């Protein structure tokens, strides 16, 4: 359950994972991880929906994120709708 | 127009400003500034709606944010919906 | 605490501040500063109650003012109840 | 009716006038003018109640003022309650 | 000192003036002018004491007059004690 | 009861009459008529006391007048204390 | 004036008249008429001195009468000294 | 003591009688009856002194009368001093 | 004319009567009756001259008697001049 | 680039990767990896096309395989077209 | 029909069998057994087409395999097209 | 090395074997067994050349037979060239 993607791992579809996810690549479609997510600095996640319980972002995301905790860093970039309950920065 | 509030400047209402705004205090209600807003580290903005063209955040916000550009810092905390076009940090 | 407001900073609520305040805009509601208040020539404070320890007025106030020292200028205009202990003009 | 008092015209009672009244002296008690009142710079009206439709003040007044229009000058000073509908200066 | 009262300028107290005084209205109480007093044809002064150096009467007086020179007219009608040194007419 | 004196009818004493009295002369002492009194223009009544129910004066009186009704004319002259209940002229 | 006194016109002093005098009352003291005197049937003249040019008596006289012509009537009464030049009756 | 004189009983001297005396004539001098004296209508008593305890006069007397009771009638005439205690007529 | 004197009727003068005269008293001076004279037993006529038409004597005469008829009685006494034409006794 | 998926990492799309890939989960769609691919014993790759330079299989594949070297294990299962140049086992 | 070939039984042509066939030798050409085929560890099947309902391989095949079930062992080696419905190993 | 073909095992080529061969099927082409050959009663071997050390025939052969020992049976049939050194029967 140590799922890792990217870079140059372009995927045109909807990933539906569980556990732990790190993303360094490009994703066209929806992500519905049931757990902790990580987005690397080389990551790009475009599409409609992002659902998780914990999201950590270093790259660009263009979707409708829906999680509880959302963490950002200096390299993060977002565009779109965002439903969170506690957004921190570090 | 260098409208500035806080600290100890508690306001129980809906502020509707314009231009450049810095807030270091507490606000219960909606903010509809047509310009640049900044929230200091002592700031707390609860209520329903926050709408602007440029937002820079150091404190707590609990509303339905709807802006274009949103800047954050390390001390920030947010809760609720966020409809932006460019979410960066620092 | 260098609180400054107005003009065009319309607020529909009750501000409850502390320290020193200047107001050049429009306020619908009560002001309860625990310190010095200032109203600019463009200021408008309608509503129920205005309470402070020092009041200096250049604009319009329509409420139940209750302070110790009340200063007026040539541009001032008032409507309503006023309980002071020393009313000066300058 | 050119009713005029003061200086050196101290009166210990409640005046109930009509028309136009000017006071440059001292009055202890109630004033109930049904018209325009004037207070000179040496005038002193202490006591409980002052009722008029127009009051012009240059001296000291300590009572419960209740009028429609109230005008003040640079030498004026007031203490107590003030129920007016239009308080101007000069 | 052109102190003038009356008519319709009723005062309920004890006037203590200086200089020259005319009354065409109602005064209930004592008058203690240190100079010339004048009572118009519509003037009426009831009460306890009237003291002056010169008193001129056209109306009704009900008190204890005490002056040096006392002048009367055809319309006067005094009531009470009168301690003068020269009671003249016209 | 047509009591009439004066002029040249000087009397050094206290007259105590009843009915109606006219005096055109000089009287040194008290007059105590129990009725109407009349003083002519050439009359002089000096002394302590003058008591009547009606006093009409054209001449000089220097005493303590004490009556109910007191009438004067342009030729009258008085000096001293005067206790009346209705002091009229002409 | 035709000086007439009495009745009930009691006088406690010295009358000194001129012309014509009639007395129907009581007189305590001296009479010094420079003319004709008459004492009515109710008249009483007690005292010290009575001097005249003509005295006609119907009442009581008790003094030092000194005149030229003295007339008496059936009702007359006298007591004391009488220095006259023509004492008649009727 | 039925002493009777007059008429035509003219006497140039001083009669000094006692008891009862009537005189119808002329007497030049003093009469000093120690009792009642009578002068008839034809009587004439000129002279200095006439003294008695009771004098009744119908005629002429020119003296200094000094008695207690002196009676006169319509025909009497007197000239001079008269010291009596009761002067009646008829 | 029943002229009668005495007793106790002393006269210091000259009696001059006309008619009938009785004397019971004292006469100091002359008697000149033009008629009948009588001197009672108590009578005394001293003086200058006694002239009459008829004299009847019971008392004392010390004068110049001069009559026509002169009668004396047992009680009579005379001293002086006597010119008569018929001196009888009893 | 040790890209790893599965288990429970279902993806409904076409992955186009590069480098080395291990899969223990489910993939619906085409895979176009430019390198070595590995399918774990729990791995499943259904869809249209799988193209690579080296494929090692422990799970199920139902597609059109096109590689150079193809290795299988005892747990492997395949269905469909396969154009390769070297199919070995273990 | 238990057709068996090999080793050293090379055939340069197209075999068309029916039933069950085992090959331990060399075949240059197409094999068209309509049943189960077996290739021994010494087997070599080159040529164009191999068609059966079951192919079991221990040797080398260089053709277009077309069966339903294809099983391999550790000694197998293949090159070319393979259309199966279940490719297993044992 | 018990090489066996037929029946229904049609082969379109040149078999070149070694050891022992039995054929019950159809063969169009050359046979070059280096040993003992057998053709069953259902066997048919047409073509150019059949070379062996021993040939046993129950079926049909149409070629250039060239062996050492050649055996036939009652059902056998041959057509063509035959180079043997001992052709026997049964």
């Amino acid at each position: 359950t140590l799922t890792y993607l990217g870079p140059d791992t372009e995927v045109l579809g909807d990933m539906r994972a569980k556990g732990q996810v790190r993303i360094d690549g490009l994703v066209r479609g929806s992500v519905l991880v049931e757990g902790e997510l990580e987005v690397g600095p080389t990551g790009r996640v475009e599409g409609e929906r992002v659902e998780a319980r914990s999201v950590l972002i270093h790259g660009e995301v263009k979707a409708e994120l829906t999680a509880e905790k959302v963490v950002l860093s200096k390299t993060a970039r977002f565009t779109g709708q965002l439903k969170a309950q506690a957004l921190e920065v570090e």
